[PDB]
């Protein structure tokens, strides 16, 4: 039920943060040159 | 060399976009079960 939704939401949040870190790393490299 | 760092970083970002879309799909899927 809700606990499955919560865990799914938690995974999405984790992926959003990982994507944002990936996005920042690419921006840094594009600035380092 | 410089292009390679860019490409590698771009590939990681693509992977993370795909993983996020798959997380987004799983959420919707459970919400569709209810």
């Amino acid at each position: 039920g809700i606990a499955q939704i919560i865990a799914a939401q938690e995974e999405m949040l984790r992926k959003e943060r990982e994507l944002e870190e990936a996005r920042k790393k690419l921006a840094q490299i594009r600035q380092q040159q």
